[PDB]
């Protein structure tokens, strides 16, 4: 045995720009064979893929990916390491979240909302499961492969822990409002600080695409959340899941759901959507 991940230029074909990643255009494209084929793929290019260092940050997402297998995570397809490097992915052909909700509005329904935090919620006790952590859960990293069906993506900042407490820090523009007090105090990064933010992201999701603490400053909102403000309650959010979301955003991270928890309520709140 042993899977191969070393995919061939000539089975892909190139397609148009989809996106920009932080080392340069995502395409679409098609990944073929001479059987079982014709496979549209999302390909993330590399600017500068000559430099080592650059190479390795770049293809250390499908590193990560690799070990992954989870129908709500964004599968690696493969990698070509020969210049130019691409990464193959399977295509989430609706694209990024935010963007879909604002403009589907009309077209979707309270259970579906839902369904996609549910699906999210799934992939999320796989993670962590596996003792891996996120550290970037928001819409924006959310992808959608049809009406029914969503995907976590965006492995770049993922972790795995030796289940031991922490992780550190490196570098990056910190997405604040969607973190963790312990994360933006401590750059500490768990499960738990993952669950903070699904709970920010699921937020997201209720609202349409809109995002968290919109006018308000990246140093107001740390102050906020510690005399305990939190996110009101959705338009049309079922007082149930604005509860959840509540736990999620508890201050001590020992008092918030794991997310085997939340994906059995999540379940248990969806039914009763569909039922009432
Ligand atoms: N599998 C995919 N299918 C469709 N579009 C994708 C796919 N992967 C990436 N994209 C597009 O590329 C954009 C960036 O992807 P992402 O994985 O978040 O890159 P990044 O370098 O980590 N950017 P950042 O969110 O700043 O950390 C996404 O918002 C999508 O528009
Ligand atoms: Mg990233």
């Amino acid at each position: 045995s042993t899977r191969d991940y070393e995919i061939q230029r000539e089975r892909i074909e190139l397609g148009r720009c989809i996106g920009e990643g932080q080392f340069g255009d995502v395409h679409q494209g098609i990944y073929m064979s001479p059987e079982n084929p014709a496979m549209a793929v999302a390909i993330k290019t590399c600017k500068n893929c000559t430099s080592d260092s650059v190479r390795e940050k770049f293809l250390q997402e499908a590193l990560t990916m690799r070990q992954f297998d989870h129908p709500h995570i964004v599968k690696l397809i493969g990698v070509i390491t020969e210049n130019p490097v691409w990464i193959i992915m399977e295509l989430c052909t609706l694209g990024e979240l935010r963007s879909f909700l604002q403009v589907r509005k009309f077209s979707l329904d309270l259970a579906s909302l839902i369904l996609y935090a549910y699906q999210l919620s799934t992939a999320l006790a796989y993670l962590e499961s596996k003792r891996f952590v996120h550290r970037d859960i928001a819409a924006r990293n959310v992808l959608v492969s049809s009406n029914d069906c969503v995907k976590l993506g965006d492995f770049g900042l993922s972790r795995y822990m030796e289940d031991s407490t922490y992780y550190k820090a490196s570098k990056g523009k910190l997405p604040i409002k969607w973190m963790a007090p312990e994360s933006i105090n401590f750059r500490r990064f768990t499960s738990a600080s993952d669950v903070w933010m699904f709970g920010v992201c699921m937020w997201e999701i209720l609202m349409h695409g809109v995002k968290p603490f919109q006018g308000v400053k990246n140093n107001d909102v740390i102050g906020r959340i510690e005399n305990g403000e939190r996110l009101p309650m959705p338009p049309n959010c079922p007082p149930t899941l604005y509860s959840l979301m509540t736990k999620c955003w508890a201050y001590d991270p020992s008092r918030r759901p794991r997310f085997t928890e939340l994906k059995a309520q999540l379940s248990t709140i969806l039914e009763e959507e569909k039922l009432q």
